[PDB]
Protein backbone atom coordinates (compact mmCIF):
# COMPACT_ATOMS: atom_id res chain seq x y z
CA UNK A 1 0.00 0.00 0.00
CA UNK A 2 1.75 3.04 -1.27
CA UNK A 3 1.54 5.37 2.02
CA UNK A 4 1.87 9.04 0.24
CA UNK A 5 -0.36 11.36 -1.86
CA UNK A 6 0.31 11.50 -5.68
CA UNK A 7 -0.65 14.95 -7.31
CA UNK A 8 -0.68 16.39 -10.88
CA UNK A 9 0.91 19.63 -10.60
CA UNK A 10 -1.29 22.49 -10.39
CA UNK A 11 -2.70 23.10 -14.10
CA UNK A 12 -0.82 26.02 -15.27
CA UNK A 13 2.76 25.14 -14.04
CA UNK A 14 2.04 21.31 -15.66
CA UNK A 15 1.04 22.77 -19.19
CA UNK A 16 4.67 25.25 -18.73
CA UNK A 17 6.35 21.89 -17.92
CA UNK A 18 4.64 20.10 -21.02
CA UNK A 19 5.83 22.79 -23.66
CA UNK A 20 9.52 22.62 -22.20
CA UNK A 21 9.52 18.83 -21.31
CA UNK A 22 8.69 16.91 -24.84
CA UNK A 23 9.61 13.69 -23.13
CA UNK A 24 6.14 13.79 -20.70
CA UNK A 25 2.81 14.25 -22.94
CA UNK A 26 0.05 13.58 -20.05
CA UNK A 27 1.51 16.09 -17.13
CA UNK A 28 3.66 15.66 -13.61
CA UNK A 29 3.18 14.81 -10.10
CA UNK A 30 4.52 15.89 -6.44
CA UNK A 31 4.47 13.12 -4.06
CA UNK A 32 4.00 13.53 -0.47
CA UNK A 33 4.87 16.35 1.88
CA UNK A 34 8.37 17.26 0.22
CA UNK A 35 6.60 17.28 -2.97
CA UNK A 36 8.76 14.44 -4.97
CA UNK A 37 8.53 15.51 -8.77
CA UNK A 38 8.03 12.99 -11.66
CA UNK A 39 6.37 12.23 -15.12
CA UNK A 40 2.63 11.11 -14.92
CA UNK A 41 3.75 7.23 -15.24
CA UNK A 42 5.27 7.63 -11.37
CA UNK A 43 1.36 7.27 -10.79
CA UNK A 44 0.99 4.12 -13.12
CA UNK A 45 3.97 2.34 -10.66
CA UNK A 46 4.18 3.62 -7.53
CA UNK A 47 2.69 0.60 -5.69
CA UNK A 48 5.19 -1.81 -7.44
CA UNK A 49 8.42 0.55 -7.19
CA UNK A 50 7.86 1.05 -3.45
CA UNK A 51 6.81 -3.17 -2.77
CA UNK A 52 9.62 -4.01 -5.06
CA UNK A 53 11.62 -6.74 -2.92
CA UNK A 54 15.19 -6.15 -1.60
CA UNK A 55 17.85 -8.52 -1.12
CA UNK A 56 20.09 -8.53 1.75
CA UNK A 57 23.05 -9.07 -0.81
CA UNK A 58 21.93 -6.26 -3.28
CA UNK A 59 24.43 -3.51 -4.15
CA UNK A 60 22.32 0.18 -4.30
CA UNK A 61 23.75 3.35 -5.66
CA UNK A 62 21.34 6.12 -4.84
CA UNK A 63 22.07 9.42 -6.05
CA UNK A 64 20.52 12.55 -7.28
CA UNK A 65 20.99 12.51 -11.11
CA UNK A 66 24.64 13.23 -12.08
CA UNK A 67 26.09 12.65 -9.17
CA UNK A 68 28.28 10.31 -10.04
CA UNK A 69 26.59 7.78 -10.50
CA UNK A 70 27.87 5.44 -13.74
CA UNK A 71 31.28 6.03 -12.56
CA UNK A 72 30.48 4.94 -9.08
CA UNK A 73 28.48 1.87 -10.42
CA UNK A 74 31.66 1.06 -12.77
CA UNK A 75 33.93 1.32 -9.49
CA UNK A 76 31.35 -0.76 -7.39
CA UNK A 77 30.61 -3.46 -9.93
CA UNK A 78 34.32 -4.16 -11.02
CA UNK A 79 34.75 -4.44 -6.90
CA UNK A 80 31.87 -6.91 -5.92
CA UNK A 81 32.80 -9.05 -9.51
CA UNK A 82 36.88 -9.89 -8.56
CA UNK A 83 37.95 -6.34 -10.93
CA UNK A 84 36.16 -8.58 -13.72
CA UNK A 85 37.51 -6.14 -16.51
CA UNK A 86 36.88 -8.49 -19.49
CA UNK A 87 33.07 -9.09 -18.46
CA UNK A 88 32.63 -5.63 -17.30
CA UNK A 89 33.73 -4.61 -21.08
CA UNK A 90 31.65 -7.54 -22.83
CA UNK A 91 28.08 -6.62 -20.95
CA UNK A 92 26.54 -3.01 -20.75
CA UNK A 93 26.29 -1.43 -17.66
CA UNK A 94 22.87 -0.80 -17.71
CA UNK A 95 22.59 -4.71 -18.11
CA UNK A 96 25.02 -5.00 -15.25
CA UNK A 97 23.15 -2.68 -13.38
CA UNK A 98 19.47 -2.30 -14.01
CA UNK A 99 18.15 1.25 -13.31
CA UNK A 100 15.27 0.25 -11.08
CA UNK A 101 12.59 3.47 -12.28
CA UNK A 102 13.70 4.05 -16.22
CA UNK A 103 10.45 2.95 -16.95
CA UNK A 104 8.37 5.61 -15.73
CA UNK A 105 10.51 8.38 -18.22
CA UNK A 106 9.03 6.38 -21.41
CA UNK A 107 5.61 8.02 -22.18
CA UNK A 108 3.75 5.29 -24.54
CA UNK A 109 3.44 8.82 -26.77
CA UNK A 110 7.17 9.08 -26.90
CA UNK A 111 7.74 5.18 -27.28
CA UNK A 112 5.49 5.47 -31.02
CA UNK A 113 8.26 8.16 -32.29
CA UNK A 114 10.73 5.46 -30.99
CA UNK A 115 9.61 2.85 -32.72
CA UNK A 116 8.42 4.70 -36.07
CA UNK A 117 11.79 5.95 -36.11
CA UNK A 118 12.79 2.44 -36.32
CA UNK A 119 10.33 0.30 -37.35
CA UNK A 120 12.12 -1.79 -39.62
CA UNK A 121 14.37 -3.57 -37.25
CA UNK A 122 12.78 -5.96 -35.23
CA UNK A 123 15.56 -6.24 -32.78
CA UNK A 124 15.73 -2.36 -32.05
CA UNK A 125 11.73 -2.40 -31.60
CA UNK A 126 12.33 -5.33 -28.93
CA UNK A 127 14.71 -3.24 -26.89
CA UNK A 128 12.62 -0.18 -26.80
CA UNK A 129 9.80 -1.84 -25.77
CA UNK A 130 11.96 -3.37 -23.04
CA UNK A 131 12.65 0.03 -21.90
CA UNK A 132 8.77 0.53 -21.14
CA UNK A 133 8.98 -2.67 -18.44
CA UNK A 134 10.25 -2.35 -14.89
CA UNK A 135 13.63 -3.76 -14.41
CA UNK A 136 12.29 -5.27 -11.14
CA UNK A 137 10.22 -8.18 -13.56
CA UNK A 138 14.06 -9.42 -14.29
CA UNK A 139 15.97 -8.30 -11.22
CA UNK A 140 13.21 -10.03 -9.31
CA UNK A 141 14.20 -13.55 -11.97
CA UNK A 142 18.05 -13.22 -10.77
CA UNK A 143 19.51 -15.63 -8.41
CA UNK A 144 23.40 -14.00 -7.96
CA UNK A 145 24.10 -10.76 -6.39
CA UNK A 146 22.42 -8.16 -7.68
CA UNK A 147 23.36 -4.48 -8.82
CA UNK A 148 20.54 -1.67 -8.30
CA UNK A 149 20.99 1.93 -9.78
CA UNK A 150 18.39 4.64 -8.38
CA UNK A 151 17.83 7.54 -7.49
CA UNK A 152 14.49 7.48 -5.72
CA UNK A 153 15.45 9.26 -2.38
CA UNK A 154 15.64 7.97 1.11
CA UNK A 155 12.12 7.90 1.53
CA UNK A 156 10.70 6.90 -1.48
CA UNK A 157 13.20 3.45 -1.78
CA UNK A 158 11.28 0.31 -1.30
CA UNK A 159 11.11 -0.45 2.70
CA UNK A 160 12.41 -3.68 1.96
CA UNK A 161 15.71 -1.94 1.38
CA UNK A 162 16.68 -0.72 5.04
CA UNK A 163 14.90 -3.95 6.11
CA UNK A 164 16.72 -6.06 4.45
CA UNK A 165 19.93 -4.06 5.67
CA UNK A 166 20.85 -3.76 1.77
CA UNK A 167 24.32 -2.02 1.59
CA UNK A 168 23.76 1.30 -0.18
CA UNK A 169 26.51 3.88 -1.63
CA UNK A 170 24.90 7.13 -1.67
CA UNK A 171 26.38 10.38 -3.76
CA UNK A 172 25.97 13.73 -3.21
CA UNK A 173 27.12 16.10 -5.71
CA UNK A 174 27.84 20.33 -5.27
CA UNK A 175 24.46 22.03 -6.73
CA UNK A 176 26.33 24.20 -9.21
CA UNK A 177 28.23 21.46 -10.98
CA UNK A 178 24.51 19.01 -10.82
CA UNK A 179 22.53 21.96 -12.20
CA UNK A 180 24.94 21.82 -15.09
CA UNK A 181 25.53 18.24 -15.63
CA UNK A 182 21.80 17.60 -15.41
CA UNK A 183 20.55 20.79 -17.78
CA UNK A 184 22.78 18.46 -20.40
CA UNK A 185 21.25 15.29 -19.23
CA UNK A 186 17.53 16.54 -20.27
CA UNK A 187 18.91 17.41 -23.87
CA UNK A 188 20.67 14.22 -24.59
CA UNK A 189 17.70 11.95 -23.29
CA UNK A 190 14.84 12.22 -25.39
CA UNK A 191 12.55 10.54 -22.55
CA UNK A 192 13.52 13.81 -20.94
CA UNK A 193 13.09 16.39 -24.05
CA UNK A 194 14.00 19.56 -22.67
CA UNK A 195 14.30 22.31 -25.68
CA UNK A 196 15.20 25.18 -23.58
CA UNK A 197 18.37 26.71 -22.54
CA UNK A 198 20.52 26.75 -19.09
CA UNK A 199 18.93 29.77 -17.52
CA UNK A 200 15.39 28.28 -17.99
CA UNK A 201 16.29 24.72 -17.16
CA UNK A 202 17.87 26.21 -13.37
CA UNK A 203 14.93 28.10 -12.87
CA UNK A 204 12.91 24.51 -13.08
CA UNK A 205 15.56 22.80 -11.01
CA UNK A 206 15.72 25.59 -8.02
CA UNK A 207 11.76 25.57 -8.02
CA UNK A 208 11.64 21.97 -7.53
CA UNK A 209 10.07 21.53 -11.12
CA UNK A 210 13.05 18.57 -12.24
CA UNK A 211 12.38 14.53 -11.85
CA UNK A 212 13.56 13.57 -7.97
CA UNK A 213 13.78 17.02 -7.20
CA UNK A 214 13.54 18.67 -4.25
CA UNK A 215 17.74 18.09 -5.02
CA UNK A 216 18.54 19.43 -1.06
CA UNK A 217 15.70 17.12 0.87
CA UNK A 218 17.56 14.12 -1.31
CA UNK A 219 20.94 15.64 -0.02
CA UNK A 220 20.02 15.45 3.53
CA UNK A 221 18.18 12.44 3.68
CA UNK A 222 21.04 10.62 2.37
CA UNK A 223 23.18 12.51 4.73
CA UNK A 224 20.65 11.75 7.92
CA UNK A 225 21.25 7.48 6.82
CA UNK A 226 24.99 7.74 6.70
CA UNK A 227 25.89 6.51 9.93
CA UNK A 228 23.98 3.25 9.78
CA UNK A 229 26.12 0.35 9.06
CA UNK A 230 24.80 -0.35 5.16
CA UNK A 231 25.09 2.80 4.28
CA UNK A 232 28.35 4.91 2.56
CA UNK A 233 27.74 8.44 2.20
CA UNK A 234 30.42 10.10 0.24
CA UNK A 235 30.99 13.60 -1.66
CA UNK A 236 32.15 13.27 -5.42
CA UNK A 237 34.22 16.04 -5.37
CA UNK A 238 36.07 13.63 -2.66
CA UNK A 239 35.86 10.53 -4.45
CA UNK A 240 37.25 12.22 -7.43
CA UNK A 241 40.37 14.04 -5.94
CA UNK A 242 41.88 11.11 -4.60
CA UNK A 243 40.78 7.26 -6.52
CA UNK A 244 43.36 5.11 -4.39
CA UNK A 245 41.49 6.51 -0.97
CA UNK A 246 38.28 6.06 -2.98
CA UNK A 247 38.75 2.66 -3.98
CA UNK A 248 40.16 1.13 -0.43
CA UNK A 249 37.42 3.02 0.80
CA UNK A 250 34.43 1.34 -0.83
CA UNK A 251 35.93 -1.95 -1.05
CA UNK A 252 35.96 -2.06 3.00
CA UNK A 253 32.47 -1.11 2.92
CA UNK A 254 31.83 -3.87 0.77
CA UNK A 255 33.64 -6.36 2.94
CA UNK A 256 36.06 -6.99 -0.51
CA UNK A 257 39.70 -7.38 0.04
CA UNK A 258 42.41 -6.28 -3.01
CA UNK A 259 46.39 -6.08 -3.54
CA UNK A 260 48.21 -2.71 -4.01
CA UNK A 261 48.49 -3.58 -7.83
CA UNK A 262 44.65 -4.49 -8.17
CA UNK A 263 43.84 -1.36 -6.63
CA UNK A 264 46.05 0.57 -9.44
CA UNK A 265 44.66 -1.11 -12.06
CA UNK A 266 41.33 0.46 -10.75
CA UNK A 267 42.57 3.73 -10.37
CA UNK A 268 43.82 3.33 -14.47
CA UNK A 269 40.44 2.17 -15.36
CA UNK A 270 38.59 5.20 -13.50
CA UNK A 271 41.18 8.04 -14.79
CA UNK A 272 39.10 10.60 -16.21
CA UNK A 273 41.32 9.89 -19.26
CA UNK A 274 40.80 6.54 -19.60
CA UNK A 275 36.98 6.40 -18.53
CA UNK A 276 36.50 9.03 -21.16
CA UNK A 277 36.87 6.22 -23.82
CA UNK A 278 34.55 3.21 -21.67
CA UNK A 279 31.63 1.78 -23.05
CA UNK A 280 29.52 2.90 -20.21
CA UNK A 281 29.86 6.64 -20.96
CA UNK A 282 29.16 6.30 -24.95
CA UNK A 283 22.41 0.54 -27.55
CA UNK A 284 20.10 4.03 -26.25
CA UNK A 285 22.33 5.74 -29.12
CA UNK A 286 21.86 3.00 -32.22
CA UNK A 287 18.13 3.11 -31.19
CA UNK A 288 18.54 7.25 -31.31
CA UNK A 289 16.78 7.53 -27.93
CA UNK A 290 19.94 9.34 -26.84
CA UNK A 291 20.30 13.05 -28.67
CA UNK A 292 23.20 12.79 -30.90
CA UNK A 293 23.48 16.59 -31.17
CA UNK A 294 24.47 16.63 -27.58
CA UNK A 295 27.35 14.80 -26.97
CA UNK A 296 29.25 17.79 -27.13
CA UNK A 297 29.27 17.79 -22.90
CA UNK A 298 29.83 13.80 -22.83
CA UNK A 299 33.07 14.06 -24.93
CA UNK A 300 34.15 17.62 -23.15
CA UNK A 301 32.87 17.94 -19.95
CA UNK A 302 32.65 21.53 -18.25
CA UNK A 303 35.39 24.27 -17.15
CA UNK A 304 36.18 23.07 -13.46
CA UNK A 305 34.08 25.82 -11.11
CA UNK A 306 33.09 28.03 -14.15
CA UNK A 307 30.51 26.26 -16.30
CA UNK A 308 30.61 28.63 -19.80
CA UNK A 309 26.39 28.16 -19.39
CA UNK A 310 27.07 29.48 -15.83
CA UNK A 311 26.38 33.45 -15.64
CA UNK A 312 27.18 35.35 -12.41
CA UNK A 313 23.26 36.21 -11.38
CA UNK A 314 22.91 32.19 -11.82
CA UNK A 315 26.20 31.86 -9.50
CA UNK A 316 24.86 34.09 -6.67
CA UNK A 317 21.05 32.64 -7.05
CA UNK A 318 23.39 29.12 -6.24
CA UNK A 319 24.96 30.93 -3.40
CA UNK A 320 21.63 31.94 -2.08
CA UNK A 321 19.70 28.51 -2.56
CA UNK A 322 22.76 26.39 -0.94
CA UNK A 323 22.62 28.79 2.35
CA UNK A 324 19.10 28.85 3.02
CA UNK A 325 19.07 25.09 2.35
CA UNK A 326 22.11 24.24 4.45
CA UNK A 327 21.85 26.66 7.05
CA UNK A 328 21.82 25.06 10.82
CA UNK A 329 23.07 21.83 9.07
CA UNK A 330 26.93 20.33 8.54
CA UNK A 331 26.19 19.76 5.49
CA UNK A 332 29.42 21.39 3.23
CA UNK A 333 31.04 20.65 -0.23
CA UNK A 334 34.21 20.14 0.02
CL1 LIG B 1 31.06 17.74 -4.80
Amino acid sequence: PFPYSIDFVESKQNEQLLKDFHGERTGFVQVGEKRWFFPSRFKQYAESLYSFEARPDDTWIVTYPRSGTTWSQEMVWLLCNELDFETAKSIPLTQRFPFLEFHLFVHDEVKAEFLKENEHDVESMKFIEQLSQPAGFMLAEMKTPRFIKTHLPISLLPPSVFEQKAKIIYVARNPSDVAVSYYHLNRLYRTQGYVGDFETFYNYFEKDLTPWSPYWEHIKEGWAERDRENVLFMYYEDMKRNLPDTIRKTAAFLGKSFSDDQIDTMCTHLDIRNFRHNKSVTELKAVGILNSGEQGFVRNGQVRGNAEEMTDDIKRRLNEWTERNLNGTDIRFP
